[PDB]
């Protein structure tokens, strides 16, 4: 039910929107979370998605970490999408503010290729500290499945489109 997106490539689309509000409207098969390795959903996309689930995402995530241990930077896991989507794909992009290797951003986006269509944010951008223009270029050059990108900041959205 995706609507109002700008086509960037054969398989990549973009919209100025809060990913939480997009997930409530569309109820997609997969929503991507910008996770950390511990699945501690405090702020940014992860804190906003978790709050919209009334903390059910964090309770499920804590059980997953208690059983499996932490994810790898560049890795992912599939958990419930609760009231927002059928599934949530928690993907860990490198956090530049912590010295993590930006080359791991391509490995993070490769997780998207396991799903035919996804609603997603720009990985490693926002509070993770990487350049969003770089993140969109890695997304375009790595993901082959259909990805609908939601960018919250209007000013950044306009810059991403103009410089594409
Ligand atoms: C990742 C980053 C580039 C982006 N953040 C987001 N993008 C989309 N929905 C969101 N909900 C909460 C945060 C958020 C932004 O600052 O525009």
């Amino acid at each position: 039910s995706f609507s109002g997106y700008l086509k960037l490539t054969d398989n990549v689309y973009i919209k100025n929107a809060d990913i939480v509000e997009e997930a409530k409207k569309v109820k997609p098969t997969v929503v991507v979370n910008a996770a950390n390795v511990y699945l501690k959903h405090g702020g940014g996309v992860a804190g906003a998605l978790n709050k919209a689930t009334n903390n059910a995402m964090q309770v499920e995530s804590d059980d997953y970490i208690a059983t499996n241990g932490p994810l790898k930077v560049g890795g992912s896991c599939v958990l419930s999408g609760h009231n927002l989507a059928k599934h949530c794909l928690h993907v860990v992009g490198p956090n530049v503010n912590k010295g993590e290797d930006i080359q791991l951003l391509k490995s993070a986006y490769e997780n998207f290729n396991q799903h035919e269509v996804l609603l997603a944010p720009l990985l490693s951008a926002g509070i993770f500290g990487a350049d969003p223009i770089h993140s969109l270029r890695v997304c375009v050059d790595t993901v082959r499945t259909n990805v609908y990108l939601a960018v919250f900041d209007k000013n950044l959205y306009d810059k991403l489109v103009s410089s594409f």
